[PDB]
């Protein structure tokens, strides 16, 4: 398949559903590379766990822990780090109030070149036991020769792109990643990066990141076909910020217009968002305690019930993972009967404004909270006019792409209700015989 994009391992379901995932103990094997170097960006660790995941004779290459903690939570995760001499770690700067540090992303030197994982799950064993997560494995990137003057970009500019994401962080550790990231050839990479960092955003910087970002990829390389007004829009997501009143304020305003964008020229477009309900949260694999990756509180909600008539419930027998609660976070353009994709995106970035930005100072300048990271599937990047949904995920042509969950989405049913982390659940016991008492 040209898409390498995989699920990780669910403990748990049958062999058949977990044949093609990919555990963290099998990105970092020595099968994928004789390890030098790697830096993790994330933004939880439990670091005694994660060094375990390395191969025993990979734990004392250096590490770099990209972060956003501060103040006491900083000096938790350098107390955790300090047994081992090899990680070094860097806090990204969140200057603007209520960000966090959410990208998830592996670089990994290896003696025969370089490699780029995107991911979703945090460095904790729960996030990679019984959740359904989504990894972007890039190509194995030779190194440039010395003395030979090439790019090394691919038609995607994901070579630029990724050194211009990292060099945001104005920061020393990574200014090594980039100085390691221009010495190899990424040509072949076929998807776009999409990426959010913190800033206010205005004129030739304004399509640099979050949705204006999405837009402009859109607009640059997808083609808006007849009856694009019947494609509708899915999101996807494990955490919901607050958005506002009514769907006029960001969700069918600013968000929804970048997301249907298609071609160059200048809204009754159905939009379906896929978020857990308690009861896909209660008779999950991990039962009630899924429900703390799933961080939407009361005091949100309550402002905004009127962005539940848009939820529909997690459904994923296509990968065997509707008990497999989603901290993956997808959005895609499908067809109207749903046998075809537009586009594709894997990312950290919830349905928040801080994670893809929101308009300021008259539709002029964009706001963006946090740091988000995420990979864009284009037809257009693999010679194609659309992607076939393939039926079954873990089943066999090659230009079909793997939608891990099943399609269409199911809307919530009127006795449904979203996943809420911080109210009690006591009327119905879940997979583990318990109530969840916050
Ligand atoms: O992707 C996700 O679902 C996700 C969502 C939120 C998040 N951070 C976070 C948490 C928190 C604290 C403890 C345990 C779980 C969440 N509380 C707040 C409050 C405000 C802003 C961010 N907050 C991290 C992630 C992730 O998994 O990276």
């Amino acid at each position: 398949n040209p898409f390498q994009f995989y699920l990780t391992r669910v403990s748990g379901v049958k062999p058949k559903y977990n044949s093609g995932a990919l555990h963290i103990k099998d990105i970092l094997s020595p099968l994928f590379g004789t390890l030098v170097s790697s830096a993790q960006f994330n933004y939880c660790f439990d670091v005694d766990w994660l060094v375990k995941q390395y191969p025993p004779e990979f734990r004392k290459k250096p590490i770099l822990l990209v972060h956003g903690d501060k103040r006491e939570a900083k000096a938790h995760l350098h107390a955790q780090a300090k047994p081992y001499e090899n990680i070094s770690l860097c806090q990204a700067k969140l200057d603007i109030a209520f960000g966090t540090h959410h990208t998830k992303m592996m670089l990994l030197l290896y003696e025969e070149g370089l490699r780029v994982v995107i991911h979703t799950s945090n460095l904790i064993h729960a996030d990679w036991h019984q959740k359904t997560q989504g990894i972007w494995l890039s190509p194995l990137y030779p190194r440039i020769a010395d003395g030979t003057h090439k790019s090394g970009e691919s038609p995607t500019h994901f070579k630029a792109d990724l050194i211009s994401y990292l060099m945001a962080y104005n920061a020393p550790s990574l200014k090594e990643w980039i100085d390691v990231i221009h010495k190899h050839d990424l040509s072949e990479t076929n998807v776009y990066l999409i990426g959010s960092t913190p800033g206010r955003f205005q004129g030739s910087q304004k399509d640099n990141w979050g949705h204006f970002r999405l837009k402009k990829l859109l607009k640059d390389h997808a083609s808006s076909m007849p009856n694009a007004e019947s494609w509708p829009v899915v999101g996807q997501f494990s955490s919901v910020g607050s958005l506002g009143a009514d769907e006029s304020k960001w969700l069918c305003s600013e968000f929804k217009e970048s997301m249907l964008t298609l071609g160059k020229e200048s809204s009754s477009v159905p939009l379906y968002l896929i978020y857990p309900s308690v009861e896909n949260v209660r008779t999950s694999l991990e039962g009630y305690p899924a429900g703390g990756s799933l961080p939407y509180s009361i005091q949100t909600a309550e402002k905004q019930n009127w962005l539940h008539s848009y939820f529909h419930k997690w459904s994923a027998e296509t990968s065997g993972r509707s008990n497999a609660m989603p901290h993956i976070k997808t959005y895609m353009r499908p067809s109207p009967d749903f046998s075809k994709i537009a586009w594709f995106l894997v990312t950290s970035a919830n349905l928040s404004k801080a994670a893809w930005g929101a308009l300021e100072k008259n539709g002029t300048q964009l706001m963006i909270r946090s740091y988000e990271l995420g990979v864009l599937f284009l037809p257009s990047a693999f010679g194609l006019d659309s992607f076939k949904v393939k039926q079954k995920f873990f089943a066999g042509p090659m230009a079909t792409f793997p939608v891990p969950y099943d399609l269409p989405p199911e809307l919530y049913g009127s006795k449904d209700r979203p996943w809420i982390w911080n109210i009690p659940y006591v009327k119905a016991p879940d997979t583990h015989g318990n109530m969840w008492v916050p």
